[PDB]
């Protein structure tokens, strides 16, 4: 068996450093795991393969002609723990659409037999600021099954949320995509942990981790590392082993309840989150 | 003699607010300005007109029969200071393309003759996290001469700053489209001020303002307002003005330089940002 994950959530929101963590924590476990980068920045692959980025299925089916002639064991780079890597990319900004590299590599990887019986997990990691294209496509046509939506106490990440919950809703009638938890990574704020909670429960799904915010995250990707690599003692690697303990363990896989704009908005007041005048803990 | 401008930037760096305070700011001057809300989240024109939000271009246009049908003295709304404000909105998530809303929304204001001969200024808000389909359209078909990129020391708002110059540059062969400036949304973090300015001076523009991170804001958007019209006396207000002035006096439009990733991550570590542990000021 295999699980076809996706971590979705907005632009900087933690995407790639918790997928890579989480990835690393499993292979750390003896998981065999791929990760597939589907989102144009395409630097969701660096800190396993101790690496500036990866070159894309778009980049090299461009230098080899097409891309069936590309040779998938010359595409998938292989670093910590043994973890698969591949990078979709993307057209140049104002060409045609952002999302059309996400189509053509994963159709790629379906065809050439990368999801090989051996695979434990695979992690799409996928732009959330909108769900349409090559973004949508991991969820319109069946191709992650479990969906992790990486958010915090800011309005666009909950935003966020919402918006891929009412994509997953959308596609329900056919497939099997659900919502397997939110990610609380961490503003260092009064009663966020309560607020993802509380937005999980109006989902129908559960805040699967609350990450904190450790700079020690900075120290390990400057050196192109995840913090499991880094520095194993770490607090914050012990906070990605919880995350990936739990991510083996989930069973919670729902149609979520998408909300209105007015049930964020009651969240968000209801927490105290926007009357805050420091960090929770300062420094 | 009329102005077209869109600020442009990634999801949460804050354009809504900033486009409706330097707004309200021209308002107070004395100017006649429009705002277009060219952002699927359809919350960009709330502040003025003292609301929820506004209906959207494709909410009436689905209740009237067709977008041709609307009357633009229906479609219109005016708030503070007369300032004229309307929604593009867009397709639910994971349906078409999330820009669609836009493009239909600016061709009905333009055939429909909302671009007075007496308005100083128009302001698109736009999603730039993705520069595609209907987002990429105010540079592509030459509908917003200035853009002003809303920004801050975040990797990934420098890296849509990138993005939305290489879509400038894309279509720099025709039309009058330029980079008018960088405005650093703070994140109160040592030398943030400094790295942004680097920024502006490597694309070939400028930082036509620092924004200073102040919790006003959040005391004034509960109540529905702008700083602006909120508190006039705040500090700030003052810096909204201080934003407006130089906007009004802004001679320098280029077409900008893209960086490299190299240069984006080379800012980064020569002002220090990802090594500092605390705010500048904490509290
Ligand atoms: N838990 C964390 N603590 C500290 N910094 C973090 C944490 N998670 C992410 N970051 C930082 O936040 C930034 C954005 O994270 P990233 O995973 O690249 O976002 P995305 O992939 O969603 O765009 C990076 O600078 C990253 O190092
Ligand atoms: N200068 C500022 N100081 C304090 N809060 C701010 C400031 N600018 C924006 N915000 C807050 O940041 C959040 C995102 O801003 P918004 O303008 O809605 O972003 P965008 O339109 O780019 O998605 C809002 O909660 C807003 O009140
Ligand atoms: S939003 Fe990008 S192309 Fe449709
Ligand atoms: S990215 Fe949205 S539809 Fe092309
Ligand atoms: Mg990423
Ligand atoms: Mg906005």
């Amino acid at each position: 068996a295999m699980r076809q994950c996706a971590i979705y959530g907005k632009g900087g929101i933690g995407k790639s450093t918790t997928t890579q963590n989480l990835v690393a924590a499993l292979a750390e476990m003896g998981k065999k795991v791929m990760i597939v980068g589907c989102d144009p920045k395409a630097d969701s692959t660096r800190l396993i393969l101790h690496s500036k980025a990866q070159n894309t299925i778009m980049e090299m089916a461009a230098e080899a002609g097409t891309v069936e002639d590309l040779e998938l064991e010359d595409v998938l780079k292989a670093g910590y723990g043994g973890v698969k890597c591949v990078e979709s990319g993307g057209p140049e900004p104002g060409v045609g659409c952002a999302g059309r590299g996400v189509i053509t590599a994963i159709n790629f990887l379906e065809e050439e037999g990368a999801y090989e019986d051996d695979l434990d997990f695979v992690f799409y990691d996928v732009l959330g600021d909108v769900v349409c294209g090559g973004f949508a496509m991991p969820i319109r046509e069946n191709k992650a099954q479990e969906i992790y939506i990486v958010c915090s106490g800011e309005m666009m990440a909950m935003y966020a949320a919402n918006n891929i919950s009412k994509g997953i809703v959308k596609y329900a009638n056919s497939g099997s995509v659900r919502l397997g938890g939110l990610i609380c990574n961490s503003r260092n704020t009064d009663r966020e942990d309560e607020l993802i909670i509380a937005l999980a429960n109006k989902l129908g799904t559960q805040m699967i981790h609350f990450v904190p915010r450790d700079n020690v995250v900075q120290r390990a990707e400057i050196r192109r590392m995840t913090v499991i690599e880094y520095d194993p003692k770490a607090k914050q690697a012990d906070e990605y082993r919880a995350l990936a303990r739990k991510v083996v363990d989930n069973k919670l896989l729902v149609i979520p309840n998408p909300i209105t704009m007015d049930e964020l908005e009651e969240l968000l007041m209801e927490f105290g989150i926007m009357e805050v005048e420091d960090e929770s803990i300062v420094g």
